[PDB]
């Protein structure tokens, strides 16, 4: 595969028309770069996922958390 | 022992001039306000210390921290 790109940069206007590295494009390959997840262990956390419904236009009428609270580390 | 205070509050002007307890008064009794070092702990965190001269007018020169880095967790 192969591409080309035509464009025009005009001086007179830099850094703006300028063509550029991304401003965190280095963090973004060197993982220096946080996102959301990416803070840090914090004492006492947990995760959560859903419990989801798989009857449509039915109504749960009872909910059996035993088997999920059975093993230890489900809080 | 004892204190009396006495003082004017103007209402018309309030809540300025009104006697109120501190903006951080409650956290700060329960322990839930955050100073620099109630930072959460981080990954691979490691504490300083000063290492002094004893000696005024002295000019220092060898230093040997082998006995330091000899304990474990000395880095």
């Amino acid at each position: 595969s192969s591409g080309q790109q035509s464009f025009e940069t005009f001086q007179e206007h830099y850094p703006v028309t300028k063509a550029t590295e991304k401003h965190e494009g280095l963090i973004q390959c060197s993982g220096e770069a946080t996102y959301s997840n990416d803070l840090p262990t914090q004492h006492n956390q947990l995760w959560a996922a859903f419990v989801i419904a798989k009857k449509v236009g039915a109504k749960v009428t009872k909910v059996d958390t035993q088997p999920a609270l059975d093993l230890p580390g489900v809080v």
